[PDB]
């Protein structure tokens, strides 16, 4: 029962030329737009936080969303900014990163899952460095990298305890050099 | 019903100066004694071999010992020479490496187990090299050893399949460099 992204974008007076849709209900906004707006006036910033978290669940995200909705409601133009949830945890347990009840961000499945691919993009960049590091070592290690002193790890957006402590680079010369990761 | 080793040694005209006892029933002979005998005549050499081995077991070692015993019996002075068995396989299965029935080499338990410690000596020397190789790499690898191209393995006299393929040198900088062994 919800609105085409164009209708949300119109609320903020955003033009197609800086909007990249992802389906009918999501868009990226070109970040360079922000520099365009540099002579424009800042609104107010409200920081939402909480008491010491307990297992009983305090519903901070639901409240952040609720607050923005309520401000709009009382005639004060408001946007809620949230972090994108990691996929991994959701595959383990339902969480609250997209709010709850009548106070959510939508479409919630997409937001909780692949969304617009940002998590994947980060992982790719991250893992590229790891792949290049190992391949540098394999091909002569001109940088004289100490394979017992590598700070950089690999990454996935998955709750996988099996990957906490591993040994890589096995199988022989063609596969490069063994090391811990 | 065993003869003290000095008795056996006497049969062969071996003097104490070249005899190193291990208990009352075993001795080492100084290898340098062989060179002493270089002007003495060689006897006959009988090679004992066998048809293609089968799971039924052909008793070659038992036969070797029996032949030597039988040569002595018919008045022809004879010595049987044998390999020392590995300890490992005996901890797995009784074998025929010290003969069988009425045709054995004695004391059988000792021969089968630690004997005079020659297996332990070999293992020590072998493992020392391995240790020194890894430590060379740890301490700067001046020889530029390629840890994916190490031919040298470690050793033990034990039937332990768990050690066929291992990864060593884990745990961090203080322990050296990870490799397969």
């Amino acid at each position: 029962g919800m609105k085409p992204i164009k209708e949300i974008a119109d609320q903020l007076e955003l033009k197609d030329d800086i909007l990249y849709p992802y389906g009918h209900y999501i868009a990226k906004i070109d970040h360079r737009f922000l520099k365009s707006l540099e002579n424009h006036e800042d609104g107010k910033l409200i920081l939402v936080t909480a008491v010491t978290p307990t297992p009983a669940g305090e519903g901070k995200t639901t409240t952040s969303i609720g607050l923005s909705m309520s401000l709009n409601r009382i005639g004060k133009k408001s946007i809620v900014t949230l972090r994108e949830p990691s996929l991994g945890p959701t595959l383990g347990l339902k969480g609250g990163a997209t709010g709850g009840g009548r106070s959510r961000v939508l479409p919630s499945d997409e937001i909780n899952l692949h969304f617009t691919g940002d998590m994947h993009a980060v992982a790719s960049a991250h893992n590229l460095l790891a792949a290049v590091l190992d391949s540098h070592i394999k091909h002569g290690n001109e940088l004289k990298i100490d394979i017992t002193r590598v700070f950089w790890k690999r990454t996935m957006d998955m709750n996988d305890r099996a990957l906490r402590s591993i040994v890589i680079g096995l199988g022989g010369s063609a596969n490069g050099f063994p090391r811990e990761d």
